[PDB]
């Protein structure tokens, strides 16, 4: 998988409004290339891998 993801990792997920929302990975599905993500409002959704990035930005 292009970005390495794992349970409990803090991630930034691109939503349908084009914005990045902070959340936490609760499960990883490398076969369907989605992850269960729980966001700041404690809501959970299946997010496509392509819309996910580590909240840790390269170069810090
Ligand atoms: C990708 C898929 C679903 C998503 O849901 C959210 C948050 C939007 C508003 C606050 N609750 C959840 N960001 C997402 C990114």
């Amino acid at each position: 998988m292009r970005p390495r993801l794992w349970e409990g990792q803090d991630v930034l997920a691109r939503w349908t409004d084009g914005l990045l929302y902070l959340g936490t990975i609760k499960k990883v599905d490398s076969a369907r290339e989605v992850c269960l993500v729980q966001f700041e409002d404690d809501s959970q959704f299946l997010v496509l891998w392509k819309d996910i990035s580590p909240a840790a930005l390269p170069g810090e």
